[PDB]
């Protein structure tokens, strides 16, 4: 879907929306936008370990530095861990081959710390409605630039943390959407084909601007 979202992105960008005569940004609101999960709290131990992450729904999950996954569903107990060449398997924590005793151990880690000490990123956000049946999505990807840390999920979605001013954009190519969370925590939701139509202001325009880059970045 990274292609998807740069289509959406070029489309939006290249509207201008922030060089319009009357900017009606209001108006690209879309509540039936907003996302089912977007990455709550992260922690990047990337030293030792890997990054650990939680969702919105409290699910956990790791990015091992070999570049396997486990993902703790937010029952506290269901896993899938994903191998390297993408196999994955589903097992639990109760009932655990102990050839991944250390795997779960650093899992456990990750999550009792950032239950105890992280903010919860779009708290204020009661997410849109999805399927318990269905799979969590889980971290593709990561990476940081000077400005933010960069998160790309399985569903697509790409999420941007804006390290010295606390903003994040939450974008989704599925609801072709963006979460936009400003520096006092208020978030509103947009539908990037009506950002084209009635526009935007400087701030998101740009941080829209800098989203294309870093999809670019996550293509290639």
């Amino acid at each position: 879907h990274l292609s998807d979202m740069l289509q959406q992105l070029h489309s939006v960008n290249a509207s201008k929306p922030s060089e319009r005569g009357l900017v009606r940004q209001e108006e690209a609101e879309d509540p039936a936008c907003i996302p089912i999960f977007w990455v709550s709290k992260w922690v990047d131990y990337s030293d030792k370990y890997g990054l650990g992450y939680q969702l919105c729904d409290n699910s956990v999950g790791v990015l091992f530095n070999d570049s396997t996954r486990l993902i703790l569903y937010n029952d506290g107990d269901s896993l899938q861990y994903i191998e390297r060449d993408g196999t994955e398997s589903y097992l639990t924590v109760s009932s655990h081959p102990n050839s991944l005793m250390k795997k779960i151990t650093l899992l456990k880690y990750f999550r009792n710390y950032m239950s105890e000490h992280l903010l919860k990123a779009g708290a204020n956000i009661t997410p849109r409605e999805g399927d318990e049946l269905a799979r969590l999505p889980y971290l593709r990807t990561w990476f940081r630039t000077r400005s933010a840390i960069i998160l790309h999920l399985s569903n697509g979605s790409v999420q941007i943390n804006f390290f010295q001013d606390h903003t994040k954009l939450i974008l989704c190519p599925l609801m072709a959407a963006v979460t936009y969370i400003d520096e006092k925590r208020d978030f509103r939701t947009y539908r990037l084909s009506l950002l084209e139509e009635y526009g935007c202001c400087k701030e998101l325009a740009s941080r829209l601007r800098y989203a294309r880059t870093m999809v670019d970045k996550l293509l290639s």
